[PDB]
């Protein structure tokens, strides 16, 4: 489909590692999706387990750093990710997570946006991948299940949050 949007994606390098790949098709055009995904500084807009999130200053540009509040169920529990890509042109949104409370270490994720068309309606397909390290003790399928279901929530929310927002723009 392209090489250059293929290169961004994620894919395990390592025995240790598991990666996978999600897809979302969302009845909204791509314009509001990305209008949406491309706000490193506030991932609670669709993320159901982000509450807060803070960046320092406002401009998004690759390197900048993010602490987001996760909803855990425990107290005061948090992550620090960095933005990796930002294209504005091509619709790539990639982040690593540097630290935090976390299970999930050295993960990375990339998301892209592409116009599709289904019952001739056009909306945007979005592709989600990731790559993580599997940690000690646990089994590549225990890893690879966790991350799979909270990328699919994510991207039934932001299905949910722009399919929403796009019918609040024609009434």
């Amino acid at each position: 489909e392209s090489e250059y949007i293929k290169k961004h994606h994620r894919h395990e390098l390592v025995e240790s590692q598991c990666s996978s790949t999600l897809v979302k098709h969302i009845k909204a055009p791509l314009h509001l999706v990305w209008s949406i995904v491309r706000r490193f500084d506030e991932p609670q807009k669709y993320k159901p387990f982000i509450s807060r999130c803070v960046v320092q200053g406002k401009k998004l540009e690759v390197g900048s750093v993010r602490e987001v509040d996760l909803k855990s169920g425990l107290p005061a529990t948090k992550s620090t990710e960095v933005l990796e890509i930002l294209d504005d042109n091509e619709h790539i949104l990639g982040i690593r997570i540097v630290g935090g409370d976390h299970r999930l270490k050295n993960y990375s994720s990339t998301i892209s946006l592409h116009s599709e068309t289904i019952d001739g309606k056009t909306g945007t397909l979005a592709i989600e991948s990731f790559v993580v390290d599997v940690p000690e003790g646990n089994t590549k399928e225990e890893t690879c299940f966790f991350v799979e279901a909270l990328i699919q929530c994510n991207l039934n929310s932001l299905a949910d949050v722009t399919e929403r927002l796009q019918a609040e723009s024609m009434e």
